[PDB]
């Protein structure tokens, strides 16, 4: 049998039982005083341990206003806990609604035959923070704060992106508890409860779980697509998409937000653009005395063009294109769940959210061209001098190149994906100027040491990612570590013939140096595991040109004055460089929302930050770094190959 | 105001009148009758011409039997139309919920302030097709032909592999009809319509879209997880996921479908694994009287070694490692939706949903390693004979390698990524063979060109997927085929010097052989974009030993008659692949459910099909081609170098 009962407006609260096999339906008629309500309904089931063997769906409770509508099956089970207790949000009626009343009508039913106690609670929030996002005229940033959140009262805001002539706009929330809360945005069209066809397929809401920050970026195109948007903050129930631990699941725990709510226009960063590319610029200076000015003063290929290795260029190359596709097929709300930015300092151009994080590799194209171009030009001397390395120094100038179309790609989408490849091709240009030292007094470096770089360098990386959540991974690192130095340090001996001079001491400063850095990243938790195989490679490159410019010396050989200016520059913008990398602190084992959590702001001009700053000192360094070993042997233009010494 | 009214069990058409602003309760008591019994609830708006200017949901129906529930929000709007009457099934009640009575609610409301008129047909579709996955001892496959679809009654069905003692299962669907239909499967207790919290990251439901055939495999892992599915099957009233072009949109069209259950257990192929075996083990007989016996009479490497090309590897070893990656994080759900195998040519091991076209890529793997041994172990001179191609050999043995990595990955989930990798490794195979006989003559051929070689490969497939959508693909590959083939015929000329005897008819033969297949796949759509490339190289590696075959005879050298049988055993097995090779039809430019209506079944002991045959014959292919370009010239063991000519 059905059972009709009216409620009143003032009944906030509602405690009735449920007789067995009964059906309950309560009305609240609603007036003009309902236009932008947003109103929670919310059921409990009393004595909830009087159900605990009952399995599937106790209670089943409908609310809808004739506008909106949602279900609440109770109880509401989650991977960790079960509720007895939930609600929804009703879409609240328009002044189009509204003599004539619209309704609102609750139903109760239960398939159990035995008596059911019920509580029903109607929230409401509005009247202010929801018709909030109305920019009044010149007013571009709108700033809520300290706005209090439960798991009774959740937040939910509504933005009419036509009324408020909005082409693109970014919702920050604020946090300082590490409270779980999920941030859903949907169009005002659609429903965050409502399943569609081909859910991933077609998905246009977007939950963000955060903690204490949270970031949402509506681009030019999505503004379009929509119009209007609903944008929810609720209390996630359950901790998991925050937190790996279960921790006391069941509570009440109030939480403060912060909003603020940016309307972007489109801008061009013209003067963080031009100041960077005039401090990219100013130490191409260096090539200008020394090598341009012999080209001035001079004036088989296919054989080197053939054999020269180009499938070091395919790894970067097919993972650009598989990033490229990976992005363009997401949708509009997918890339806010998947990117991962650093959104206090992502300066966005069009849809790309961080644009200072790829434009700031343009210090590696630039100088990375001008390895190719100078290599290439300045080749034209087989008795007299060092051997030319013109086909290594385009082998580096190429991975330079590679380095800014592997980065720029990073910092599209940076989700956890197998190969990262935002450092690695760093790590091939210190290990492709330690094989240039190596061999420039013994032959013409041969650019096909590359491939078992390239090969170790690729292979080494992904082994990081697919050992990164276990707890043995440093351990890993090590013992590869000390395998490929152990190596290079038998290389040399049976190259040099072990001579007390200068190999028993390379041997021991490589050794030292590297268990010097062993002992810090194994032994100590001090760098992330990005950064481990990175500043490994960047201490033994460094190592190495020190090595060689100290045996320089020790054989009566002086170093140019220009070359000692290049080799204090290459050591000072390898620790600035180092500096600003350090300081990136991103683990992909840790929960979303704590990955969300971390935001560092921009430390010049509101465009550069410390990432930033390692794209343009990370150049810096690889300029200087190649200019240096272009210039060390310089004294040895006039003498024969065959009085140099060779070490 | 609310009005409650009764509605009888033989009251299947309810046509009531939805004054301004009220409230219609209908009830339908349920009893023992209702039991399995699957209902569908649907609400039609009368004069839906009247509210077209009306935005929104018109209507609103909530449908609930105390077990289940669902919201009718009409209308509901697809892309391509918008329908005034739709419905939802109900998961009926079971034996447990059964004096005590159920009773089933149907709540209409409308936020329109003018009167409306709606219908509510309820349909019961039951009793037999649902229920009808109960399998008797000693069954395990079961047939229903020709259930009858429409829109207005769909299929629906219930699978408790729990009572059943099922392990892995298998839907097939068959339909001669090309009308778009839905293969909705879902856990039993979760909800079609009831959207979950990151939908697209935890979702358990698949959606199938099908014209002619579909199929489900509910692996072993999956029945362990839910332990109890319901599948469902609706006619798709939009044909986007099924056709291109909007057709007819709204349609009442039934559609037949077949349905075919397989209990399926566990099964170890061992007949045609170790019957495939025994073929490919066969043929290395060959082996055994020319190669291995010089190894038996006879009884730097780190400079070859460091410098050998390894980063060619990375192509390959980089996909492998992302489709794995995109496999394992993949949801059991998501894998149906994803992968598009051959179904009817489809055997299943483990997880795997082709283990037939993972396992037959072992000839590749056999072949590769025995390239890759005899050429070591062979290499023991200097003044006889040709130079010895042994690190070139090294280099067709880990491309033959790398082809059943490339293949046995492509098998696991065959959706269309940015990079195919089925057949790439075979155009390296065969540009391989034809470096080795350009330079085995004139030195000692270098695996460098393998870069060349292998980016033009990578970046020709790539060029190809990112064009196959658009008109003018077949057009961007014949410029680029001409381009390459008549770069081919301009390094011939300048190597041997233009000459009328050998030289001139080079030209001619590779001018008039690729312009032929040019013809066929320009002016013709011969072949499918996934084998225009493959075919182009195939044919160019044997004109080009069949040139070099043909040379040899006329400069009075002997073709000794192992060589000769195995270049027959090359050009057989080569027409042999290549006639399985034509029989692939995959094209990722149409519609999912087109893809999924391609069925071919299996050729031999119900495990062998077109594919797997391609796999086995391009193996062989490979086999014989590498035998005979090793035998080919072993008639100049005992020639001078000097003396040797140079074609
Ligand atoms: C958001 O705001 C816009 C503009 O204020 C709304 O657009 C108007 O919609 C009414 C119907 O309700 C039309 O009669 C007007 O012609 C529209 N005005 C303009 C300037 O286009 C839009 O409907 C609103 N959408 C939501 C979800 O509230
Ligand atoms: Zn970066
Ligand atoms: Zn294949």
């Amino acid at each position: 049998s059905v059972l009709v009962f009216e409620i009143s407006s003032k009944m906030k609260m509602i405690e009735k039982k449920l007789e067995a096999n009964t059906v309950h339906v309560l009305r609240l008629e609603l007036d003009q005083s309902f236009i932008l309500d947003l109103t929670k309904v919310a059921a409990e089931i009393v004595d909830s341990s009087k159900y605990s063997k009952e399995d599937g769906v106790i209670l089943e409770v409908t609310v809808s206003n004739g506008r909106d509508s949602f279900l609440l099956k109770l109880p509401t089970v989650y991977p960790n806990l079960k509720l007895y207790t939930d609600g929804k949000l009703l879409n609240p009626l328009v002044e189009q609604d509204f003599h004539f009343h619209q309704n609102l009508i609750v139903t109760v039913q239960s398939r159990l035959n035995a008596d059911i106690d019920y509580r029903l609670h109607v929230t409401h929030l509005d009247r202010a923070q929801y018709d909030f996002l109305k920019f009044k005229t010149g007013q571009t940033t709108k700033t809520l704060s300290n706005q209090k959140l439960t798991f009774v009262k959740p937040i939910g805001f509504f933005l009419n992106c036509s009324e408020q002539n909005i082409s693109q706009f970014h919702v920050t929330l604020y946090s300082e508890d590490d409270i779980c809360a999920n941030l859903i945005t949907v169009p005002a069209n659609e429903s965050i409860y409502d399943r569609s066809v081909i859910s991933d397929k077609t998905h246009n809401r977007r939950v963000l779980s955060f903690t204490k920050r949270a970031d949402i970026f509506f681009t030019e195109t999505e503004i379009s697509m929509f119009k209007s948007f609903r944008i929810f903050v609720f209390i996630a129930p359950d901790d998991s998409g925050c937190s790996t631990n279960t921790s006391r699941k069941s509570f009440n725990e109030k939480k403060k937000i912060s909003f603020e709510f940016k309307k972007l226009e489109n801008q061009s960063y013209a003067v963080p653009t031009a100041l960077m590319m005039i401090f990219l610029t100013t130490p191409c200076l260096l090539f200008l005395p020394i090598v341009i000015n012999i080209i001035k003063n001079s004036r088989s290929l296919h054989g080197q063009m053939l054999q020269y290795p180009v499938a070091i260029i395919l790894p970067v190359l097919m993972h650009t294109a598989i990033e490229f596709h990976k992005w363009t097929t997401s949708t509009m709300a997918n890339r806010d769940e998947m990117c991962f930015h650093n959104h206090a300092c992502a300066r966005p151009l069009g849809e790309l959210r961080a644009w200072n994080n790829i434009i700031t590799n343009i210090g590696y194209t630039l100088y990375g061209a001008i390895f190719i171009v100078l290599s290439i030009c300045r080749r034209g001397s087989h008795v007299f001098g060092t051997y030319e390395c013109t086909l290594l120094d385009v082998t580096i100038g190429v991975f330079m190149v590679l380095q800014s179309i592997a980065s720029a790609t990073y910092h599209i989408c940076p989700s956890d994906v197998a190969f990262q490849f935002d450092t690695p091709c760093i790590q091939v240009i210190c290990g492709l100027l330690m094989v240039r030292q190596w061999f420039v007094r013994h032959e013409s470096p041969s650019p096909a040491y590359t491939n078992i770089l390239l090969v170790g360098v690729v292979s080494l990386n992904f082994l990081i990612s697919a050992f990164s959540k276990t707890s043995y991974v440093r351990f890993i690192i090590a013992v590869i570590h000390v395998i490929v130095v152990g190596s290079i340090c038998l290389a040399k001996e049976r190259s040099l013939g072990s001579e007390k001079l200068k190999t028993r001491f390379f041997i021991m400063a490589f050794s030292m140096g590297n268990f010097a850095a062993i002992v810090m990243y194994l032994t100590l938790s001090a760098f992330h595991l990005n950064q481990i195989a990175t500043y490994c490679f960047i201490i033994n490159c460094i190592m190495y040109l020190m090595y060689y410019g100290c045996m320089k010396v020790l054989h009566s050989e002086r170093i140019t004055s220009k070359a000692k200016l290049c080799g204090a520059l290459s050591l000072l913008a390898w620790a600035v460089a180092g500096f600003f990398f350090f300081q990136d602190d991103t683990d992909w084992t840790r929960s979303a929302a704590a990955s969300r959590a971390l935001n560092k702001p921009c430390l010049l001009l509101g465009f550069f930050g410390s990432h930033d700053l390692w794209h343009i000192f990370g150049a810096l360094a690889g300029l200087f770094t190649f200019i240096f070993v272009s210039f060390v042997d310089d004294d040895l233009i006039n003498t024969r190959k065959t009085s140099i010494n060779i070490f």
